[PDB]
């Protein structure tokens, strides 16, 4: 590892952290994807609930715009984590680089992401800006929506999960242990899902 690209990840761990209290506060909607709501002025809906940048407008301005007309959007948690990792991002490189990066981005969840390098690990040394998953294996099928929870780690034992809030690791399972059947508890997976800081710490902004 190298010294800047160390520096690097802690600050932006800071701004993954920042950008998951301004999403939390915001007025942004919990839906599934076959509902999902956006800003047309930015963003097409395509055919399976995610959110396609228009081609006439700058990546930075749309990923912003989920911030400040949270009003207009509504989607699913898995898809909070990939606007909370953009907005991150966003505050730690260069705009320009930014916005020649990030062109045509696809909002779906972290699966169909490209662009940021996101992998997951085996781990339990979890740090704040990493992804955990909260699994819910017996959930009620009538909901499907609480077969688990994305979140993001923000310190201080707070997760933050969209359509739950900033809750401690006991609350997100206890939300979750009653829309089930059972025997099994909701659990948190033992992996951790991150960008690739060493490839994005080529773009940091100079300081």
């Amino acid at each position: 590892p190298n010294e800047q690209q160390l520096l690097f990840e802690i600050k932006l761990r800071s701004q993954i952290v920042q950008a998951s209290v301004d999403l939390a506060k915001s007025r942004a909607q919990f839906a599934i994807f076959r509902f999902s709501r956006c800003n047309s002025q930015f963003w097409l809906r395509d055919e399976r609930g995610g959110f396609q940048l228009r081609p006439d407008v700058l990546p930075s301005d749309a990923i912003n715009d989920i911030f400040v007309n949270s009003e207009l959007y509504a989607f699913e948690c898995a898809t909070a984590i990939v606007i909370v990792f953009y907005k991150a991002v966003l505050e730690g490189i260069d705009v320009s680089a930014f916005n020649r990066l990030f062109a045509h981005l696809l909002l779906y969840d972290w699966h169909t992401d490209k662009d940021l390098g996101i992998e997951t690990k085996k781990g339990e040394h979890f740090l704040p800006g990493d992804c955990l998953y909260f699994k819910n294996p017996d959930v009620d099928p009538l909901t499907p929506q609480w077969q688990g929870e994305n979140t993001i780690y923000l310190g201080d034992g707070l997760f933050y999960g969209h359509g739950i809030g900033i809750e401690t690791a006991d609350s997100i399972i206890a939300a979750l242990n009653r829309r089930r059947k059972a025997t099994k508890s909701a659990y948190l997976l033992p992996h951790i899902t991150q960008m690739n800081f060493a490839y994005l710490s080529q773009f940091a902004r100079l300081e």
